[PDB]
């Protein structure tokens, strides 16, 4: 089914129908008129963040370079693979992009210290595929620019989600989501969940341990939460 929208819940109605019970939920009029929102075209990232190095995940590899050469070679110039900057904080290695977005006020119904909460960068080509996990916080996933299909299943349902026997990997799920391997994998297919597409200035709330599946659908920018 879908995931429900609503604009500027209060706190309590946040609280009691979606963070307590595990819910998924779009937050509407909450990031749309952040600074991010207007100002992260390509060429202000540039300007800002260009000659910095940042890792980049590749196919599967992980490698370093420049935000200058991240765009030339994966975003602009008819890349030959699909590269990906992925998970990294970086508005703590370039405070003045912090000045461009905002803590969540839900995130103050949560155990942790503000301190503690992880930001995220995630800034990509269409087409990138971040295969079915779950993470061990709460997460407001901001999408800035472009837009993402995201496949959601409830922790209930590991089960059918065939998670990988290594302690490494076993908060990841061993199925393509879009392309299951049902004669290997077939519970798979039964299994119920919850999708969308995220656009400019919405927030998903991807409650703790929900599977998460995420694609680009255009050049995308999207900034992660992640708090208790
Ligand atoms: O946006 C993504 O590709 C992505 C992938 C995995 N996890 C998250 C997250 O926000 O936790 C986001
Ligand atoms: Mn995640």
């Amino acid at each position: 089914s879908t995931v429900p929208r609503l604009h500027r819940p209060s706190l309590q109605h946040f609280r009691e129908q979606f963070l307590v019970p595990g819910r998924p939920v779009i937050l509407k009029g909450v990031a749309d008129h952040w600074p991010c929102m207007q100002k992260w075209s390509l060429e202000y990232i540039q300007e800002i963040a260009g000659c910095r190095t940042v890792p980049v995940e590749v196919g599967w590899s992980q490698t370093l370079m420049t935000v200058n050469e991240f765009i030339s070679k994966y975003i602009v110039n008819e890349p030959r693979d699909v590269g990906y900057l992925a998970q990294h904080q970086l508005f703590d290695q370039i405070p003045e992009l912090k000045q461009d977005i905002s803590i969540p006020d839900y995130c103050s119904l949560g155990d942790g210290e503000e301190e503690e909460i992880t930001i995220n960068a995630w800034f990509g080509p269409q087409g990138t595929i971040s295969p079915l996990h779950q993470d061990p916080q709460q997460n407001f996933l901001v999408q800035v620019m472009g837009r993402k299909y995201i496949r959601l299943y409830s922790p209930q349902e590991s089960g059918a989600l065939y998670p990988h026997d290594t302690h490494l990997l076993h908060n990841t799920s061993q199925v393509d989501v879009e392309n299951p391997d049902l004669e290997k994998f077939p519970k798979f297919a039964k299994a119920p969940f919850l999708s969308c597409i995220l656009s400019p200035g919405e927030i998903l709330f991807i409650p703790v341990k929900y599977w998460h599946y995420v694609r680009a659908l255009d050049l995308s920018f999207s900034v992660s939460f992640w708090w208790s």
